[PDB]
């Protein structure tokens, strides 16, 4: 967090996500990580897979 946060932004909100879980998260990442081009797609899954993953 507290580092240049702003440029692995991306990689930090998919960290900072509560419902997902370690398996979850770590395997997005290595999915962003492996095509670094869909960040904001992979993102978007990830906050699309929290939000599904809502309590409510």
């Amino acid at each position: 967090a507290q580092h240049d946060e702003a440029q692995q932004n991306a990689f930090y909100q998919v960290l900072n996500m509560p419902n997902l879980n370690a398996d979850q998260r770590n395997g997005f990442i290595q999915s962003l990580k492996d095509d670094p081009s869909q960040s904001a797609n992979v993102l978007g899954e990830a906050q699309k897979l929290n939000d599904s993953q809502a309590p409510k």
